[PDB]
């Protein structure tokens, strides 16, 4: 009853869900366990720029997640969505940092999609830039411990008043409005999402990854979504 | 309680409430007598495409209707517009008859709202433009005899089956994400529409007319407002 | 010498170059014989448009056309492509006939070059889109028998006074200004064209088609590309 | 014979000029002697970000410059603009060190304008973003001393190898494309320019200011232009 597909970005090799021993990314669509997985090396108290895209005549969700003067990871994966979702979509993006905490600050996020095809000549688009979160978006839709607010940053996890963010958090911030991926004539059908993650971690080995999300229009937090559970698979792994 | 400011496409003079001599399109800033103003050649079976533009910096409501091979009809003013609306505003259209029919027939809708200033400096943007009205919206929001659902078209008015208008009705759409133009961190705050309508009426008095707006974001359709009033307006001018 | 990456919208088969069994779109690679196909319903006195994206990930040229009411046209092909092309790239399009006449009119002609990675994160783009084609273009160049200023309109073929079009015709556009698709500093340089076409010809075979190009800055009309040849190639397949 | 229209950023009260005491800015229309100045707080070591707009139903040019945390300088000049200039146009930026020296650096250039009218419900539109300004843009016109690939810095004047910027630089950059605020059936037109510059100048009374000019196709420096004749005024103060 609750689908999803986000881009998964697993910084601790929760390899119990058989994942890659290490910090990988991939392209879950519903189930937890991945379907094209690829090793990612992180950084600390560095600033990380996730990129996804897709085509309706292409058929390939995929991503690259690069660090300045610094390598990245790409990703693809050959697939319909159109089988993946219904009609109409709602696009959040969400964190959880498990046993341990860390810091899922979402810096700069940003969502475009676009529709046509039909040829009347038409093309049709969502888009919105964000870059100044303040307290209250009204239009962003906060759940769990995403906090808005903090300096022009968006923090979907919990942390202090100092410095000190805790490791059971969970949130999960999306665009009020609803996307889509329907229309009959329907040919081509972008979007683009891409955003300015950082994620910090006093400690050596840290849990546990971030992740964007495509799902329901009133998709809701998984009983699950844990650390690994990603905050958006209601478990079972 | 409910505030509004925006634009309307008067169809019917009222020479009662202040509706001069013949058609004209107006600023109105609460009452249904627009504070400036300038005539308007209301083409019917015609293809017509409405504006508006704003400056944060400029500040100057101006909108400027336009049916081809002919001249267009400017008409603008100055206003500061962040002394009125609220912080963060919803938006829409609407129009309204009450004494003939007509074709409140809406083409395809157009917007975007540009806050910058930051320091930031990188602009926040929203931004979408229908080019195709299937049945159902979901991220509009009808608002009364308004149906969505006839022909890639938007209509926000009553209407028969095989093509016999009413005249008792209004029709209200917006937009399913609640807006933003005023960000403490500004000092440029932009928006722009456009849309193209395409009123009939096989009479020749095809009144009354309808109008771009904003607002608040719990704004419904005012009870009376009718003829004139313009499905805004709570009653009275 | 010259090189080019680009779709041709062949309108009759020549089963002596390649040019299989009926009308095809072609991904051509430098030789009149599309590398990958799919095959066409030329829609005379018809209202079609083209497409073509790209991912500087991904790396898929992959076009479309498409006729109203009707259904479209499919077809792709993976390559590098920038193993190809040079750096720096300016583009436009063009197309032929040798045998009859044709309309290869143009009705309007879109583009968008999206260079990112960096890790700047930013985005550096150039993109326009021409509604309106009056008398001479000035950002455009034309390049032979094509002529810019008829009806906001762009023809690169041609065709008598009232409308006589003659069948020994070439005719090329592209744009002022070099494009830029590499960046050292990149990792997913994405472009976008589209543009609607609208052929005529009073006969019933008539050829020969059109096609979409990119290439070199110094690329000039090849000497004998005619009916098949697309000025473009230099003779041979 | 040469014309242009820049918004001045006068950093040197060269109040000769009859300018301002100090560091002003304002709209010149061919004659250096600006038609509205307004004070303005340079800063050094400090990223500037201007701005510009105007609008074809509005008639106002204007700008508005910031420094985060801290205030700006607006400005607004009701002007057509289509009495100031021919139908098609070249817009660039360039900056002038005098006596003294400084770094006009050019940090995040950006331009788009955008047409329509007519109704026939087109608009069209040139726009690009620069933010990694290589070494040769073949794209941007350079002009004097603005050598360009630095750092993903645009530097139109003069300065060492080490850090020794000189005083007598004058350069000139600009949009390789041609623009336009012609077309018949016109209504609206806009255009919005804005860029990241950042002077600085070890000494304490610093020469001179920085532009950003709109003007001929092939416009080309002034045997004046010098210090406060902008690199764009023949020179008659």
């Amino acid at each position: 009853a609750d689908t999803i597909v986000a881009v998964e970005l697993d910084t601790y090799p929760n390899t119990d869900i058989g994942d890659p021993s290490y910090p990988h990314i991939g392209i879950d669509i519903k189930s937890v366990r991945s379907k094209k997985t690829a090793k990612w090396n992180m950084q600390d108290g560095k600033v990380g720029t996730a990129h996804i895209i897709y085509n309706s005549v292409d058929k390939r969700l995929s991503a690259v997640v690069s660090y300045p003067n610094a390598d990245a990871t790409s990703v693809s994966y050959d697939v319909d969505l159109n089988d993946v979702l219904p009609e109409w979509v709602r696009v959040g993006l969400s964190a959880s940092t498990g046993l341990y905490k860390e810091t899922n600050t979402i810096l700069s996020w940003s969502f475009t999609s676009k529709l046509k095809s039909n040829s009347t000549h038409q093309t049709d688009a969502l888009h919105f830039m964000f870059n100044q979160f303040s307290k209250d978006q009204k239009d962003l839709i906060l759940q769990g411990d995403a906090t808005t607010g903090t300096d022009g940053n968006l923090e979907l996890t919990r942390v202090s008043s100092n410095g000190s963010p805790e490791g059971s958090s969970v949130g999960r911030a999306l665009f009020y409005a609803p996307v889509h991926i329907w229309e009959s004539s329907a040919a081509t059908v972008s979007f683009e999402a891409t955003f300015a993650f950082l994620i910090k971690s006093p400690d050596s080995h840290p849990a546990d990854g971030i992740a964007f999300f495509i799902s329901n229009i009133d998709s809701s937090i998984p009983s699950g979504s844990t650390g690994r559970l990603l905050g958006l698979f209601p478990d079972a792994n």
